[PDB]
Parts: structure tokens; C-alpha cells; sequence
């Protein structure tokens, strides 16, 4: 018996967790005993792209880190089976838990995101989609990177991956916008934007999209965004965020990828502030 092979007849749908343009994640119970005692699992599938999901499954199958969502297996068309985290993403959890999550916890979550991300980089992958919606809450003390839908391997001895083919433009570094080039330093830029979200408790009115649209004016959006970044304009300091924290966030946003901070330097910076 292969423990990573989930039989369709025992995989019982409970409800939707979230839906995208091409796929969805559902809460299922794998119940071979048929008495509702089986384990709850998160199941990613496509709407009735297939080749991309198979590449995603093989990426996650080989990633093992305390801050990366656990691969469980497959249901073969194919479905990706993962551990279920009931608290959902930071985007859903943070607005409902402000009283529980203070600055010290936001900085520990920031460290955890950086550790998962530094690990993905050491395995030669560029995430391309780091945003709060992709960071899952295990507990009030732990987060995990929860999706790898856009993840690409960077060729040995190369610095970036060029993407051929709906992009999260308000989280994208200037090289991603202008040349479709994705470096490890591009994920650091996206991390800076995710840190801004975490510090605002994912407030929709001060989302990266809302804030950049106010700067540029509410097919032409991306050109105005690139121009705004070339002028040196950046997302403002979050309310109640100390300047020393905002300075670390600003180091994620150096125009040139080679001038940006590393995830290791960010971890060191946050750990210095936590003392
Ligand atoms: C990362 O979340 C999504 C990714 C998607 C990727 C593609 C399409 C839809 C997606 C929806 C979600 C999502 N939206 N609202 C909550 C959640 N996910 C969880 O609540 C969740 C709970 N354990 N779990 C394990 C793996 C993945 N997701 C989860």
C-alpha cells in the first residue's frame, strides 16, 4: 500500500476553501473506514494548465521545510493532496485576529516566511507569486508557504528564469514587469510587499493594489506602475510600523535586483529587532 496514493472512492469533498480562475482548493476527508474518522486534507484540482499542475506536484513532493505546506500525495487528470491548515491564509486570518497578533508576532511570521523562501532558493526555485493569500496559518505561532502554482526552476549557472505566458503585477519587481525575468531577488521584492500586507493586517483599503492605484491614477496600468517605480516611488510606511522595520522593507525594493537584501540578511535584521 502506497501512503501517498489517495483512492478517489475514499476522498470525500466537504466544502470549497478557495477558488482561482483555473483551479480550486477544497477541504476533503480521506475516509477509507467510512465512519468520518479519516484525516482532513486540502485538495488542489483544476476546473474542467494540466501539465503545469503535474510540474507543481513534482516540485512540492520534493520540498521538506517546517515553513512549507506538507505534500501528502495524489489522486489520479490529477489532484494534489496536502495537509489541511484550518486557519486559512494570512489574508483571511489577520483581519479577524488583530488583538492576538502584535508586532512581535508579525516579525516572527516575517522570519518564518523568509526561512521557507530561503530554502526554496537553495533548491534553485523562484516562487513568482509570494503574497499574503499564499501564506497559510498553522497556528498563532506558525505560518507556511502554501502554494507553488507559478514556481520555476532557475537553470544551473543562470541568474533568472524568463516566463513566456494574469500576473500579480502589484507584487512584481521592475525586471518582472519590463522583461518577464524572475530572479531570487525578484521574490525578495515580492516578500517586501507581503511584509507590507502583514503589517497592515491585510487591510483591503490599504492593499498594495489600492495604494499603487492611488499613486498612478485609478491596458495602461503596468506602464504607469513601471514609471512610478523608476521615479523611486514606493509603498508608504504601514500605520504604527516602526521606521527600523520599514527600512528593512525598503531594502527589498532597490530598483536593481543585485542591490537588494538577501532573505538571510532580512532574517538577521528581524532577529536583531526581536531581542
Ligand atoms: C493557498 O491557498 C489557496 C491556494 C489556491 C490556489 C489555486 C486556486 C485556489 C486556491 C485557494 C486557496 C485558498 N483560498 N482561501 C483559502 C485557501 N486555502 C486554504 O485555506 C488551505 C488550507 N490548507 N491548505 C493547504 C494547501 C493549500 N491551501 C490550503
Amino acid at each position: 500500500v502506497d501512503p501517498t496514493h489517495f483512492e478517489k472512492r475514499f476522498l470525500k469533498r466537504i466544502r470549497d476553501l478557495g477558488e482561482g480562475h483555473f483551479g480550486k482548493v477544497e477541504l476533503c476527508r480521506y475516509d477509507p473506514e467510512g465512519d468520518n474518522t479519516g484525516e482532513q486534507v486540502a485538495v488542489k484540482s483544476l476546473k474542467p494548465h494540466i501539465a503545469d499542475l503535474k510540474k507543481e506536484i513534482e516540485i512540492l513532493r520534493n520540498l521538506y521545510h517546517e515553513n512549507i505546506v506538507k505534500y501528502k500525495g495524489i489522486c489520479t487528470g490529477i489532484k494534489l493532496i496536502m495537509e489541511f491548515l484550518p486557519s486559512g491564509s494570512l489574508k483571511e486570518y489577520l483581519p479577524k485576529n488583530k488583538n492576538k497578533i502584535n508586532l512581535k508576532q508579525q516579525l516572527k511570521y516575517a522570519v518564518q516566511i523568509c526561512k521557507g523562501m530561503d530554502y526554496l532558493g537553495s533548491r534553485q526555485y523562484v516562487h513568482r507569486d509570494l503574497a499574503a493569500r499564499n501564506v497559510l496559518v498553522e497556528s498563532e505561532h506558525q505560518v507556511k508557504i502554501g502554494d507553488f502554482g507559478l514556481t520555476k526552476a532557475i537553470e544551473t549557472d543562470k541568474e533568472y528564469y524568463t516566463v513566456k505566458d494574469d500576473s500579480p503585477v502589484f507584487w512584481y519587481a521592475p525586471e518582472c514587469l519590463m522583461q518577464s525575468k524572475f530572479y531570487i531577488a525578484s521574490d525578495v521584492w515580492s516578500f517586501g510587499v507581503t511584509l507590507h500586507e502583514l503589517l497592515t493586517y491585510c487591510d483591503s483599503d490599504s492593499s498594495p493594489m489600492a495604494l499603487f492605484l492611488k499613486m498612478i491614477g485609478p491596458q495602461m496600468t503596468v506602464t504607469r506602475l513601471v514609471n512610478t517605480l523608476k521615479e523611486g516611488k514606493r509603498l508608504p510606511c504601514p500605520p504604527n510600523c516602526p521606521d527600523e522595520v520599514y527600512q528593512l522593507m525598503r531594502k527589498c525594493w532597490e530598483f536593481q535586483p543585485s542591490n537588494r537584501t538577501s532573505f538571510q540578511n532580512l532574517i538577521e535584521g528581524f532577529e536583531a529587532l526581536l531581542k
